[PDB]
C-alpha cells in the first residue's frame, strides 16, 4: 500500500470476485448520497449545491453527472446489495441530466432552444447512454418512450451525414464524444434486440482513416466537416477516454493503440512507482491542455485490464490530492483537476463498458 | 457546577413542577421576542433578518422555525404566566411558516408551485402539527380550516401509498419526516375527537421492517419507494429524532430502541461528564453528515427522562458555543452546528410530545 | 463648566430660547443637514437617500430617522425666529421624503399591503401626521393640508372602531410608544383648526395604564399582543423614555407621576455624579442593550422634564466618544454610538418640550 | 516660473494676443480629443468612459460637460486654427449632454421624465448655453430649433414666476444657475437680434435683495420661494461663480463686490505666493463644502483680469496635482476636486463671458 | 536568435518559401485552437470567455477578431497542410464577429439597431473584408449573400458622400477604418470579377492631399466632415496601419511615405538592436496613446519587407512580454498592450496584403 494511498490495486481488481466494493468506494458512495440537501445524489430536482461546493464551471456538469452515472452502474454490477441503490442514485442523474442549468449552455451560445433536436452529441450522447444503463441496471421502463426518441433522432442523423457520427457544436466533430452515442446504440440494441449499432462499422473505419495517426496510436483534436480540417494536433485525453469505450464495442480496435498510445503519452517515473500523461506531442509537460490526461488514461488502463499502469497513475494522482475518510465519507483536500472524484470513482469500480453492455437481469 | 453550563440539568428538568422557566430559558425567549425588526419572533410579516443575521441557510429555515414552535409549545405547559406569549409566538411561527422564502425551495427545484398538495411531508408534516400546536396552546380557531384542509391531505395520501407513509422530495422517504405528520394526526384527533390517527399502526409496523436495524436499534437514512432502495447508512440524527417523536404516540416502540440506539451511536468520555454522538456506524468521528447527532440525541434524552445522558450531552454541546447573557437575552458566539440554540432551547424545556399532545385548555 | 469633550454646556442648550440663538455646534448640525450640494439629507424633496447611504442607516429606520429630525427642526423654529423660515422649508422635505417609497417600503415587502396609511402601520404614519402638523404650525403653509386632514380622520376613524386604545403597527403589534406619537399629531391638528379629536387621549392613557405599565417601577412593557391578549414580560427604557417624553406634552401630570420611579429602575449614575447610563431592561446591569437607544431617548426625556442634571450626565456619557468635530461650520461625529445617533442628539439639544410646540405663535 | 507650474501666469494671460494657446492647455486638448473611446470628446455617442475612469459622479456630469463647453469657446477666440476643432468639440459637448446618463437624476429623482419642460434651470440652463456657444463658434444652423423652444421655455418661465428667475429641483433657487440661464439669453439675443436679455434688470435687482450680503459681498447658499427660507450661509464658489457670469451681462455688478468677496474668503499665504478660498463664514477651513470655492475663484480671477490672485491661486492648486505631459497630454496625478481639470482648463484659457458673447461671426 | 526572441527574422520571413509556419506560430495557433470551450476559436457559437479570460475591453473585441482573421489568412497562403484549419478558424471569426457581443457598442451609444446599415465602417469594413478572406481560403458560398449585400452598401455608401469614403461613429472620419474597408471592395473584385475597387484612386487623392503630412509621412489623427475640422496631431498606429493596407492596393504610395514616417516616428536604440515607436509629435515618450504605435509598425514592417526593422521592433516588443510555451501551447506573461498576441501573430505570419488578394483558388 503506497503511501497517501487508500486501498491497493489489487483490491479494486478483485471487487467485482469479492461482490463487495472497497471501503474508500463505499465512503465515495457516502459522499455522493449521505449528507441532505448539498450531496449530488440527494434528490430528483434541479438543485446543484454539491457542484456549487465543488465550484464544477456550469459546461462541465453534465460530464460530471455522466461520470458518475457510469461509475454507478459498475457498482450495480459489483454488489448485488448496492443494486438497488445504484440504480436509485441513476434515476436521479438522468433527472438532473435534464434540468437547464446542465444543457442551457446550448442555448446561451445562441445554437438553439432544443438541446437534442440536433448536434448537441457531447450532451445527448451521455443522455442517452444514462437512459440505457439506468433501464440495464433497473429494468424500469420510467425513460423508455424518451431513450426511444432520443435513440431514433442519434441513428437517424448519424446516417443522414456525410461522415460518420455526429457534431458537437456546429462544424466540430469530437471522436470521443461520438463512441458514448455510439455505445449508447449498443445498449439500446440489448435492451431491445434491434441493430442501431450496425452503424459502428463505418465509423470505426471513419476514425482510423484521418482521424487518427496509427503510428502514434492518437487521436488528433477533432475533425470540421464543412472545411475538411483535421486539427494538427493529437491529444491523450481524447485518445484515452475513446479507446475505453472503443474497447467495449471492438477490444482488438483497442488492444492495438493501446501499447502506441502509451509509447506517445505516459512517462513512467520514480522508479516505476508512478506515471504522469503528457496532454500532446512535442512537449514534456504533464496534464496540459485541459488537464485530465492522466485521470483518462487511468481509465483506459482499468478497461484494459492494466493493473500496472493503473497502480502508476493512482499513485501520481490520489496522494496529492490528499485523500482522507471522515464520519465514513470521502473528501479530497486539493482536487487535482476538474472531474476529480468523478473520474477517480468511475476508474477504481469501473467493470468494462464491455460487462456494462451485457449486465445480468436483477 | 461545570464551565460554561447555564443551568444544571436538575434545574431545566424541575421547570414543569416548579411552573418557571430558568434564567437562561427567559433569556432565549428574550433573543426570540425582545429586539425590535430583528428578533426571530417579531413580527407575523414576510422578513427573515433573524435568519440572515444567523446565516441559516434557505432550506433550513423551516425547520428552524418548527423546532422553536415545539420549544414554545412546552414553555406553555411549564408557566401559565407565559402561555399567552407562547401563543402569540406560535402565531407569529405559523404565519411566517407560510411565507414563499420558507417553503420556495419547493418551486425552485421544479417540484411545483403548490407546497402542500402533493409529497414535501418535510414541510407539510411541520406545518400541520404547529397549527394543531397554536390551537392546543391557545383555544383559537383562527387556523381551524387551514388545519383541517392539510390535515385531510395528508390522511388521503397515506391511504392512497402502497408504503406507509409520505415522501418529501419525489421517491425520497424519511422516517423522521413522516413521524412529525403522524404526530400531527394525534394532535388533530385530541382537538376534534376524530381518529385521523388510526393509520399510526401500519406505519409503525412499515418502518420495523427494512428500515430499521433492530438490534442496532438505529434507522437507515431513507428509503426510496420507486427502486425499491434502503441506502446502506444508520442515521444516528436520524433515529434519535424519529424515537423522540414516536415515544409521544407508542412509549414501548422508542423504550425498546432507545437502549441499542444508545449503544450504536452514543459515546461518554471525560470519566462519564461528556457524551458525543457518532452520527453513523463503522466511524470514531462525531457529528458528521448534517452534524446534529448529538443535539437531537439531547432532545430525545429529554424526552425519555434520561437526565444522566442529557447532562453528559450539555456538557459536550454548550461550553464550546461560548453562551452569553447580555442585557437579560442569551447569545451563542460559536454556535456547533445548524439549528443549534432552536434545539438547545426546544431540549432544555421539553415536555413530552406525549404531554404537548395531551394538553389541557387555556 | 465645560467637560472634557462637550461643544457647549448644558446652560447653554436650556438658555437657548430665552437668548432666541441656538448654539453654535446646534448650527453647525444644521449645516450638516442643508449644506453640502445633492448628499446633505435637506437638500430636496426628491426620492434621493445619498446622506442616509453614507451614514449606513438601515432601511427600516429612515422613517424614524427623518421624523426625529422633523421634531428637532420644530423646536429650532420656537428657539430663533430668524432661523423659523429655514426650519419650515426642512419640515417641508421632511414631509416629502417621507413619502418615497424608500421609506416606507417595507410595509409591502413584509406582504402588510401596498398603501401605507389605510389600516395600522402607526409606526409610519403616526410619525407622517405629526410632521404634517407641524410643518404647518412652523410655516402656516396649508401645502399638505388635504393629506394632513385626510390622515387625521383615518387614525380618528382607526381608534373608534378598536376594541382596545390605539393603533397598531405591524398586524397585531400595539406599541405604546408608536401610539404616543400619533395621540401627539391629534393635538398638533387641534391647535391648527380648533377641533377636539384630542379627545380620545384619555381613554388611551387609562387603557396604557392598565396591563402595559408596571406602575411602581414606572415602566412600560415592551409592547401588548391583542388577538393573544398577551404582553410581553420585559419592561423597555428606550419604550418608556420615549413615551413619557410625548405624553408630557399632552398629560404632563402622567409623566410627573412616573418619571422619578423610571430613573430608579432604569438609570445609572457613575463617575463620581459626572456621568450617566441607561439599562434598557429589569434584571441586567448591562447599559443601553436592545435597540442600544436606552441613554439617547432618556436624554430626550430629561429636556422635556426640564432634568438639567441628568441631561448633563447622559451628553457627558454620550457625546464624547463620539468624537464631534466641526470642519467649515458642519458637524460631525467620527464614532456615533448607536443608531438615530446625530438625530437624537440634535433633537435634545434643541428640544423646547412637547407642550410648548403646541403653543407655537403663528407666524 | 514656480514649481509643479507649467507655465507662467503671464503666459496665460497672453494667449489671446499671442493667438495661440500654451503648450499645456494644447496638452489638456490632447486628453480631450486623442485616445480612441476613452478621451472625452472622441465621439458623439452616449458613452462616459472618460467620466467614469475619472470617477465622476453621476450628478456632476453635466457640469463637466459644460464647464468643458465654456473653455472650448475661449480656445476659438484665442487661436482661428483650433476653432474647428473647438467647434465639432462644442458639437459633441451638447450632443453628450443631451444623453439620459447626464439628465437622468431627474426622473430617478422623482421630478419628472422630461428634463426641460419646467424647473432644473442647473441643467436646462447649461444646455441653453451651450446650444448659444456652439452656434457663434461653428455658425452651424443644426441645434437652431432646439436651441429657440428651449429659450421660449426659459424666458416664459421667468415671466411666469414671482421670484426673477427659475428654480433648479422644485422649490430650490440658486443664484449661480440662474446666472448661466440669462447669460444664456445674452447669446441668444446676440444670435437673433432678439431681446430676451430684458430681464436681466430684476434679476440683478431680484439678487440683490434678500440674495445678497452686502457687506461681505456673497451669496446666501439658495432660496426657497414656497417657505421664503433664505439659507443662512454664505457659499465663496456660490459667489465667485456667481459673479463671474455675471461681469460678462453687468461688470459694474461685478467689480463692485468682487473686493468685498476676496476679504470675506480669500486666505493669501506662503509670503504672497500662493492663495486658498474659504467655503463660508466663521471656519478658517479652506474648500469646505463641495471642495470647489478655490478653483471658482481661480476663473473669477481670470474673469476680473486679477492676475495677482489668478497666480496665487494657481500656485495653491497645481503643485500638489502633479501634472505631468506624457506623449504630449496632460495628466494630473492628485486631481485635488471634483471638475479639477475642468475647471484649471476653463479658467487658463478663459476670454471673458463678456468677450465671448462679441465673438466674431463665423465665416 | 536574440535573447529573449522565439524564433529569427529570417525564420519569419521564411515560412512562405518553406511552406510551413514557425513553431511558435504553431504554438500561437494552439492557444487560439486547443482547449475545449476556452480557446478563442473553438466554437461558432457567442461565446467570449477567451477574451473575458485576456481581460479584452468590450469595444476592442472586434478588431481583435479582425486581426486574427488577417493573420490566419497568411497562414492559409503560407502552409497548404494548414489551410483547411485557416478556414475553420475564419468560419468562426466570421460568426463570432456577427454576435451582439462585438458590435452592441453600436447600439448602446445610442447610434442605432443596425450595425451596417450606415457609418460604423470601423466595424462592418472589418466584417465585409473577413467575408471575403474567409471565401479566398475555404471557396465556401456560406456567406456569399451577406457579403455581396454589405458589400454594396460600402460601395452606395462611397458614393453618397461629398467627401471621399465613410464614417465610423457620425461625423468621425478615420483614414485607417477607411483603408480596410477600400481593401474590402479589391477582394470582393477579387471573387467576383467586379470594378467596385475602382473608387479606390479618389480615396487616395483625397487622404493624400488632405489628411496626409507629406513632409512627414504621418496622417492627421482623424477628419470630421462637418465642421472640417482635421484633429491637429499626427499619429504613428494610425499611419502605420494605414500604409501597411494602402500597400496592398496602391504599393508606389505607401513606398513614397514609408522612409518619413520613420524618420518621424521610430526611434532605434540598443547600439541598433531596438526599436520603438512614438505615437504623436512634439513628444520623446514611446507607444503612448492607445499604446499600439510600435505593434503596427511592426505589421508595416512586414508588409514593406524591411526585416532589419521587424528585427528591431520585436527585439523590443516580445522579451518584456515574456513568452514561454507549456505543452506546445504559447502565452505571454506581461502583454505590453491591448491586441498584444492578436498583433504579434499578424505580424509573424503576414504574407501582405498584395498576397492575399492573389490567394490560390484551393
Ligand atoms: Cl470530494
Ligand atoms: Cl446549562
Ligand atoms: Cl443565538
Ligand atoms: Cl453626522
Ligand atoms: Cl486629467
Ligand atoms: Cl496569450
Ligand atoms: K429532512
Ligand atoms: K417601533
Ligand atoms: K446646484
Ligand atoms: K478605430
Amino acid at each position: 500500500l503506497p503511501p497517501g494511498r487508500l486501498a491497493t490495486t489489487e483490491d479494486y481488481f478483485a471487487q467485482q470476485a469479492k461482490q463487495a466494493v472497497t471501503p474508500d468506494v463505499m465512503a465515495q458512495l457516502a459522499y455522493m448520497n449521505y449528507i441532505d440537501f448539498i450531496s449530488p445524489f440527494y434528490s430528483r430536482g434541479c438543485s446543484f449545491e454539491a457542484w456549487e461546493l465543488k465550484h464544477t464551471p456550469q459546461r462541465v456538469i453534465k460530464y460530471s453527472i455522466a461520470f458518475y452515472a457510469y461509475g454507478l452502474a459498475s457498482v450495480a454490477l459489483i454488489d448485488p446489495k448496492l443494486r438497488a441503490l445504484a440504480g436509485h442514485d441513476l434515476d436521479i442523474a438522468v433527472s438532473k441530466m435534464k434540468c437547464k442549468r446542465v444543457w442551457g449552455d446550448w442555448e446561451e451560445d445562441g445554437f438553439g432552444t432544443d438541446p437534442i433536436e440536433k448536434e448537441n452529441i457531447m450532451y445527448k450522447g451521455h443522455l442517452n447512454l444514462m437512459y440505457g444503463l439506468y433501464q440495464l441496471v433497473t429494468g424500469s421502463r420510467r425513460y423508455e418512450a424518451e431513450h426511444a426518441h432520443l435513440t431514433r433522432i442519434i441513428h437517424d442523423e448519424i446516417a443522414a451525414n456525410p461522415f460518420a457520427g455526429i457534431v458537437c457544436e456546429p462544424d466540430n466533430y469530437f471522436v470521443q464524444c461520438n463512441s458514448v452515442a455510439y455505445l449508447s446504440l449498443w445498449v439500446y440494441d440489448r435492451l431491445h434486440g434491434t441493430d442501431y449499432r450496425a452503424a459502428t462499422r463505418a465509423w470505426l473505419d471513419f476514425i482510423q482513416k484521418d482521424l487518427i495517426d496509427p503510428e502514434r496510436g492518437a487521436f488528433y483534436l477533432s475533425y470540421h466537416p464543412e472545411s475538411g480540417a483535421v486539427k494538427p494536433w493529437i491529444s491523450a485525453y481524447t485518445t484515452a477516454w475513446t479507446l475505453a469505450m472503443v474497447h467495449g464495442m471492438d477490444p482488438a480496435f483497442s488492444e492495438r493503440y493501446y501499447p502506441r498510445f502509451k509509447q506517445t503519452f505516459v512517462e513512467v517515473y520514480d522508479e516505476g512507482r508512478k506515471a504522469r500523461v503528457r496532454e500532446t506531442a512535442g512537449t514534456d509537460d504533464a496534464d496540459g491542455g485541459v488537464g485530465l490526461a492522466s485521470a483518462f488514461t487511468l481509465l483506459l488502463a482499468r478497461e484494459m485490464g492494466d493493473q500496472q499502469l493503473f497502480d502508476q497513475l493512482l499513485n501520481h494522482l490520489e496522494p496529492p490530492a490528499k485523500p482522507s475518510i471522515v464520519s465514513a465519507s470521502l473528501r479530497y483536500e486539493h482536487p487535482g483537476s476538474l472531474l476529480f472524484d468523478e473520474l477517480l470513482f468511475l476508474a477504481k469500480v469501473h467493470a468494462g463498458f464491455g460487462a456494462l453492455l451485457r449486465m445480468p437481469p436483477p
